[PDB]
C-alpha cells in the first residue's frame, strides 16, 4: 500500500509535469528495485535519433560474444560510406582505422555519428542492425529509415543494460561510457551530476534523454519530446529529473 502511495505521487508529478510542456511527450519511469513503473503517454513513438547508439553498442558487444568479432579487431574507415558531422571525435581527426572497442566508447561518450556509422558497417549495415536489435531487444519490427521508440521502449533497453552488466563487463563499460558521456545537460543536472548514465538524442524537434539514476534506491528514466524550442525541452528534462530524484531520495517507502 505504502508503495501504490509512493508511486501514486510520482504518477501526479508526471501528470502535472506534461501539463506544462508546449510539444509532445512521453515519460516513463522505473523504481529498479521493485519494478514498479509509471508513465504518461509512454506509448507514443518518437524519432529516436542518437538514443539507438544505447542499443547499437549493445549489439555489438553482443556480436563480439558471439564470437564473430574482436574488440582489439581495426575497423576501417570509409569516407565514401562513413563521413558525418556534428557530435563526435572522428570526423575532427579522422584516422584510417580504429579498433573496435574504440568505436564502441566513442558512441556513446562523444555520441560520435562516424563511429555509429562505422558500428552499423561492421554489423552488415544499418537495416540488419536495426532489424536485430529491435527484434531482439524489443521484440518489434522497426522502420529502418525513421526508426522509433517511445519512452516505454526505452526503459525496456535500460532494464537490461542494467540488470545484464552484473555479468556482462562489457555490458558495463557501455554504462560507464554513458556516465562519463561529455553532454551536461537534461538528466545531467547540479543534482545528478556524477550519479547519471545517460544517452542524449537530438534531431530537429526532437529533444531525448534515457538514463539511470543512481540514487540509493535508483531508477530509470526515459523523456522523449518534439517541440518547437530545443531550449525549452532540454530545460524540461532537466527539471522533472530533479524533482524525481528529489521524490525518490525523500520519500521512498519502507520495505
Amino acid at each position: 500500500s505504502a508503495n501504490t502511495v509512493f508511486f501514486d505521487k510520482i504518477n501526479d508529478l508526471l501528470v502535472a509535469s506534461v501539463k506544462e510542456f508546449e510539444g509532445t511527450v512521453g515519460i516513463s519511469y522505473l523504481d529498479l528495485e521493485t519494478g514498479e513503473q509509471r508513465s504518461v503517454n509512454g506509448q507514443h513513438e518518437f524519432y529516436t535519433a542518437s538514443t539507438i547508439k544505447v542499443p547499437l553498442t549493445m549489439l555489438v558487444a553482443d556480436t563480439v560474444a558471439s564470437g564473430q568479432k574482436k574488440w582489439t579487431d581495426l575497423i576501417p574507415y570509409n569516407a565514401e560510406e562513413d563521413y558525418e558531422e556534428g557530435t563526435g571525435i572522428i570526423a575532427y581527426n579522422i584516422q584510417p582505422e580504429y579498433p573496435l572497442k574504440t568505436l564502441q566508447e566513442y558512441a556513446i561518450t562523444y555520441s560520435d555519428n562516424i563511429a555509429k556509422n562505422m558500428l552499423y558497417d561492421t554489423l552488415g549495415g544499418d537495416a540488419k542492425a536495426k532489424r536485430e536489435m529491435y527484434q531482439r531487444y524489443l521484440h518489434k519490427t522497426p522502420s529502418i529509415e525513421e526508426p522509433q521508440f517511445s519512452s516505454e521502449d526505452a526503459l525496456v533497453i535500460l532494464q537490461k543494460l542494467y540488470t545484464e552488466k552484473a555479468t556482462k563487463p562489457d555490458y558495463q563499460a557501455i554504462y560507464d561510457s554513458m556516465k562519463q558521456s561529455v553532454f551536461h545537460e537534461r538528466m545531467e543536472t547540479p543534482t545528478t551530476q556524477g550519479k547519471v548514465a545517460h544517452k542524449i538524442g537530438s534531431y530537429d524537434e526532437f529533444i531525448h534523454d534515457m538514463g539511470i539514476l543512481e540514487t540509493p534506491h535508483p531508477f530509470a528514466l526515459a523523456i522523449f519530446t518534439k517541440g518547437p524550442d530545443n531550449a525549452k525541452s532540454a530545460a524540461f528534462i532537466a527539471s522533472v529529473t530533479d524533482k524525481l530524484w528529489q521524490l525518490q531520495v525523500s520519500e521512498y517507502p519502507n520495505q
